[PDB]
Parts: structure tokens; C-alpha cells; sequence
């Protein structure tokens, strides 16, 4: 019963909502439309250990110095959080050129948005809509708690339920999560200029400070984590209380 639309899918780029949002999330950097030559060398195959031209490589170290030297890159949607099996450090963090392109062609997130970014949308058949191209993004890096970034549901333009975004248990969440959804409750005021009524927000909240991370459309292919989309698509928006959902001791 839940459609996905091609807007909806294109509401939900970088480019797109990071404009908006400049002020509420960390800083980064866009390069669009992406390089061909490093488009090129993205849909490699290879499974053992070409190459984007200098002038690419220049811009993405340009990037990435202006950044202080240390950044997470993705495409229009997907972060390759899948592809650290990959890393010579275990982390998403980049420091070069080199370290960005090999964490981007390993992620097979990275493949989706590539090769099937709109094949679930109803209104659109495949191959990529007029006026849309790929970006290439660097976010500033910097380490996050993992077990204080939450995935957060909204449905006609109302919070209806949050998770803790990892998998670990984490005792003080229990304690201070009242403060937590106010926090997130507070965000969401701030996303007004959103243009659909139904998305998913992941923010990262530290020291009393909610930072918008990400934007995903209201569609299974989000992970609803500790929630099923069975239960989000029937939820009621008119409820007073999200659902709140921590990770078991
Ligand atoms: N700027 C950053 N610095 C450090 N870690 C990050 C940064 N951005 C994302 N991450 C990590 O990567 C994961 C994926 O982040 P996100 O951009 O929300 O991608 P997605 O929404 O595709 O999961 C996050 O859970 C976070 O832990």
C-alpha cells in the first residue's frame, strides 16, 4: 500500500535538502554533477587489489583540505557504511582521493544509487529522470557516538516513533530519553521546509545539541531497524506520543 514516488526519491538528494538544512547539519562539501571520469571508474567490478583523471583527484583534495582534512563521502543518498571491510583503518573516515574512490566503488549502497535509484518509484519506468544528475559529497568528518544517533519516522508531517540508530545497549539512553525526543521533537519544528509529509531523519545528538544526518524517503527500503514497516505504515499520525524504541540490555 505504500507508494514511492519520483519526487519523493529526489527530495530526498543531498543537494536537495542540504540547502535547506545548512545550519541544523555538519558541514560538507558538493561536487555536481560528478566527474565523469570518476563516475566511470565507480561502476568498476573488480574484486583485486583505470583511474579518475588529475583535475577530479585535485577537486576532491581541494575538498577535502578545506574540510580540515578528514571527510565521509557518498553519492546522492547512500553513505558506504557497508564497504569498511574494505578500509586499511575499519572506519569511513578519508583522508585522499584514493581513499575516497576505493570506499565509494566497494559499496554496494553506493552500486544502488548508481544503478537503481528509482526502479521502486510507481510513477517512473526504467534510467533517470530529466534535469537530475549524480553528486559527489564530502562530509566533514568527525567521531560520533554510534549509540546516540536515532532514525526518526514522520508521517503527515508528525513525529510517530524513533530508534536508537545502532545496535549496542546503551543504559543512559533509558535515563534521558525524554530529553532526547524533545530534542528530536524540536528538529523536526526546524524541517519545515521539507516539501513531503512522510520521510525518515537520522540525527546524531551530543551534548545537548541535535544534528540532522540524513534524509530518507517513507519507503521499506529505509531501514526501519528496530522498527517493522508493517507497523509504521499502519501507525496512527494523530498520536500525541512517538514510539520509542532503545536497543535491549
Ligand atoms: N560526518 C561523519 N563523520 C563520522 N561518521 C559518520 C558521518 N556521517 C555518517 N557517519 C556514520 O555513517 C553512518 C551512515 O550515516 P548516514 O550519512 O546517515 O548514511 P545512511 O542514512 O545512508 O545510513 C552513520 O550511522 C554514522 O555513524
Amino acid at each position: 500500500t505504500l507508494i514511492l514516488t519520483k519526487n519523493q526519491v529526489l527530495h530526498c538528494q543531498f543537494s536537495s535538502w542540504y540547502s535547506l538544512f545548512r545550519k541544523l547539519t555538519p558541514k560538507a562539501k558538493v561536487i555536481k554533477p560528478i566527474p565523469a571520469t570518476v563516475l566511470k571508474y565507480l561502476h568498476e567490478d573488480s574484486i583485486y587489489v583505470y583511474y579518475p583523471e588529475r583535475e577530479a583527484i585535485q577537486l576532491i583534495e581541494k575538498a577535502i583540505k578545506e574540510l580540515g582534512g578528514a571527510v565521509v563521502p557518498k553519492l546522492n543518498w547512500s553513505t558506504p557504511k557497508d564497504a569498511l571491510w574494505i578500509t586499511t583503518t575499519g572506519s569511513l573516515k578519508c583522508t585522499t582521493a584514493e581513499e575516497v574512490l576505493l570506499l565509494l566503488k566497494s559499496s554496494d549502497f553506493v552500486a544502488h544509487d548508481l544503478n537503481h535509484a528509482f526502479d521502486d518509484c510507481k510513477d517512473f519506468d526504467n534510467s533517470v529522470p530529466k534535469d537530475f544528475s549524480f553528486e559527489l559529497v564530502l562530509k566533514e568528518w568527525f567521531p560520533m557516538h554510534a549509540s546516540t544517533e536515532f532514525r526518526c519516522f514522520v508521517k503527515s508531517k508528525r513525529l510517530i516513533a524513533f530508534c536508537q540508530r545502532d545496535d549496542n545497549y546503551y543504559e543512559f539512553l533509558k535515563e534521558n530519553i525524554d530529553c532526547y525526543e524533545k530534542l528530536i521533537s524540536d528538529l523536526l519544528k526546524k524541517l519545515d521546509t521539507f516539501p513531503d509529509p512522510d520521510f525518515v531523519f537520522d540525527v546524531y545528538i551530543h551534548k545537548d545539541r541535535a544534528w540532522l544526518i540524513d534524509i530518507n524517503p517513507f519507503y521499506p527500503r529505509t531501514d526501519g531497524l528496530l522498527f517493522s514497516w508493517s507497523e509504521l505504515e499502519s501507525m496512527n499520525s494523530e498520536n500525541m506520543k512517538p514510539e520509542i524504541r532503545l536497543i535491549p540490555k
